[PDB]
């Protein structure tokens, strides 16, 4: 904090080291929500659920998972002991102690959509490929699940973005938590979307649109639009234009504490559309604003080895293929 | 600052202790020595140095600056020219003699300041005359009052990389980047990149750039990297014209240790550069270790860390 | 002239059915079999800077005893409607309705005021043979507007009375079979996803890939400075015979833009596994859904757009490129 | 062709060009081939058995087989006692010392990558027909599978095989005038200079831009899958007549890759204000310094490389593209 022989820097933040973080259970978990990728995961699902119940724990699954014809007379005993919820009708946000994901892709996106406030710890398993969000192998799953419950497992606090859509009626405000990104794209050539950073007009996006992503979302849609692969321990917000009219408009990475305000330019002839992790697509009209900030509710991803090692392994596998 | 509770039963159990957007400069003692680093700049150089001396301060400059016939022929500036405290770039170490640095003109003035201060760096106040750039936020108009205001200020702590080359061990502090390229070799490079001891990949292409957020607007930008705000703690790995098009630029946490060396199967040698200078050959068995330096470059703001960068981007776009 | 002998013993047989007879793309000139009488004037919409040049050019063309056509909506604009001086001229225009009237065989040559969509709007009106297009720039040079409005009278006269140079800007013929519909595009045909696309791309009957990404742009060398430019394509001189296939934000980063010969036939359709529908658009217009079983067949049109040159096809593009890289 | 109701383009004999259809070209032997040059990919053990098999067959078919001296020096070839009889019957040449340009009737390449580059460097005039085999992956320049090679080699010798005439660039370096033929590209880079390059690019005498970056790649459609691919260029079918100009890590992000007509003349030289020197490479070989006053003139060569086809120019490339996008 000393700069040369006479100067120094004089507000102080208290953050735990992202590389040293571990999970703690104030009380032993009892309710577990199981999420599986929407056929190879049928036997692992059946095996996991039987184990969790034999370990005296209430298992939650979406109603549609048990409706699948593949889900068996032998599994009937377990099938009857499940706690089911309906995705579009039921709120299980405050009922779940722990989350287990079977398979990759949108399992963690789906977990994030169910938990729009505090997110319970997430243990993600891979069956097919390693991916970036599923570090655990299903081999010796019983001992690993036990070590996560009984021990102090390492975690990556995968940041999320808080997205507030204010629409003129009074006014109506809608809040969304995105794990990967928030896309603002043109309606059916040139969008006219104004991007403000901490109150400063940064630019008017003219092109297909803009992706505002988290380091977790750096391997998602933004990757395809020219963004960098960002380790989930890097505190930042990424702004990636989609097919910009100005080729000089390169992807941008800003500090996690900035506030983004996105709205249609007053001169905008056409409307724009906003999407939250590819879901809940809705129109942005004149007078409507989208405010993006880093959420105070990150997704706690449990680790196999540690935050750095797990991502490096996923990167090494990514660059081997 | 995230909520540390995860659902109804879990939470997180090493604790680190300043907001990068709220940082300001403090003088334990008033500055007495200023280092000035700089044809369009000749009159503002004379103007500034006459002002700094009139404000009772020892002004340091490199010997070659005063050797210039534009400075040497000026008889009026002969009184000031004699009062400067000179140093020789390659022979003299002024690292612990300078209290504050002033840069005239853009480009490699900050790179040059970084090379002179391989330990703690005094605060840098950079002026632009031509274009705004990304590292020169101050306008030379009303400089007298601006400098008075800086002495009697907001700052960005621009991180640097600590580079260790073992072939004999050599240490270098780089402000922008360290480039490892194939040099005169036609054949694609065979550079092994290790992150915290883990072999990530073998770079096959023109090479790899390992940069700081400050260096993101430099060479890495041209190689497909993102523009990273200097308040983001991170190290960047950008391949140069990679053979695999899927090999995207990478941004890693500031606390990782990078190890770069030739692949055992490498038929040709690689070359390492430090902020474009001190180019040298990398042979088999030689290693380049890269970590974030504990000595960042303190760049003084015209407005604030966020606003300054946004305007440099507004001018860029 | 390439040497047709390959080493001491081999060569390529120079057969009459293999030798093509193409007019030099760099040496082409315009000829009037009869003097033009009708002119179509197209001006960039909602640009106030073009109002005075429009009125000036229209007054001149009529004073040169010629029927000046404009779309009805152009004269409806309050900027034109409020001007009392332009009344005499305003009454002498032949107006047509964009969506109702076919002026394809009534127009002798076209004049464009400003860049952007002016030329693609001309292409949409002429789905068969296209009359000569003389495009003017007011703001920046651009790539499709070579003429300066300074001394326009003499230039318009030189184009009518002389043998002006031309670039035959190729177009694509697009057949949509859902019922068959035919479209001519100057720049591109975009096949994009609805709110991961699963669009199959066939080249001369061969399935090349399934596009998982935002979609695909199939463009002409003229379209290379348009939408495809923003999606990572190259700038292609309009005298280069080719079809461009540019993916939009592909899932596979290794999927680079592709340039194929002008004589290939592209067939685009939804992959059998496509859960969502795709959308096809023609120079950003006439957007329509693509369902399972529907096909889009793309070939080079036999009706290219004749763009009049200030100097020549090569010189004009080089000048536009030099100005493009100066900015 | 007509353009609207009254205009057309004058079809003049001095304007009409007589170009061979690139899709219809086939190989003809004026005399049966006797001397074959065999080129195999360096540091690849998988090609050793195919090499031995091929060279035993060619000699059994009473033909003189040429190989570079270093190929037979390899311990894998040198130790094999069974291959000794064939090893003694080869005509060896020394790469940089011997000129075999007028001794070879036919070229066979084993494996991809630099094999065709190496063939091109040996034949700076007329190039004998090239039959390229793939063992590992299909690639873009090796269409033949080594399975049933005997019958394929015979069909190429006894028949009228289809051919792609892969254009080359003629490069004249005046620094003393030297001439070079490149199959893929000519690179002009900043070399060891920390400072951004200052390379002036002229197209048909017109100064287009000053490249300030790592440098510029001037490539052929064949070279589009080589170095230029890595620098942001498009994949161009080898039947597209064109020259490609791709900047390497340009200082201006707006500087996109460019595709120009095959008949343009490029002149590259240092900007008068250039503080540092540039370096010119020819297919990654013969690297040399470019000082003030030195010029590089690039045009399409009159000696293209005749690549023999498995099926045809279009089909072969589409298959290579389909395999490229499958991986």
């Amino acid at each position: 904090t000393t700069f040369g022989p006479k100067a120094c820097v004089l507000t102080i933040m208290h953050i735990q080291d992202p590389a040293s973080q571990r999970l703690t259970w104030n009380k032993s978990p009892k309710s577990v929500l199981v999420i599986k990728k929407m056929a190879s995961l049928l036997q692992p699902f059946k095996e996991l659920c039987t184990h969790l119940m034999e370990e005296n724990m209430i298992v939650y699954v979406e109603k549609k998972v048990l409706e699948d014809p593949a889900i068996d007379e032998s599994f009937g005993a377990v099938k009857k002991k499940f706690c089911t919820f309906r995705e579009d009708y039921d709120d299980i946000s405050n009922q779940i102690d722990f989350i287990i994901c079977l398979g990759g892709d949108g399992t963690l996106l789906y977990a994030s959509s169910l938990f729009q406030g505090s997110v319970p710890p997430v243990m993600a398993f891979h069956l097919g490929s390693l991916g970036f969000l599923t570090p655990f192998s299903f081999e010796n799953f019983q001992s690993q699940v036990t070590q996560v419950i009984e021990g102090n497992a390492a975690v990556v606090l995968r940041s999320r973005l808080k997205v507030r859509v204010v629409k003129e009626l009074g006014k109506q405000a809608m809040q969304y938590q995105v794990l990967n990104e928030v896309v603002i794209d043109r309606g059916p050539y040139l969008s006219n979307v104004d991007v403000y950073l901490d109150g400063h007009l940064i630019t008017t996006v003219q092109g297909d649109g803009v992706i505002v992503s988290t380091p977790t979302g750096s391997t998602a849609y933004a990757a395809a639009a020219g963004a960098s692969m960002i380790h989930p321990n890097v505190p930042a917000i990424m702004i990636t234009p989609i097919c910009p009219h100005s080729l000089s408009f390169r992807p941008i990475v800003v500090p996690a504490g900035v506030e983004l305000k996105i709205m249609l330019s007053p001169e905008a002839r056409n409307t724009a559309w906003v999407s939250f992790d590819g879901r809940k697509r809705q129109e942005i009209r004149h007078g409507d604003s989208i405010s993006i900030t880093t959420s105070c509710y990150p997704l706690p991803s449990i680790c196999v080895r540690d935050p750095v090692s797990d991502w490096f392994e996923s990167l090494a596998q990514c660059l081997h293929h």
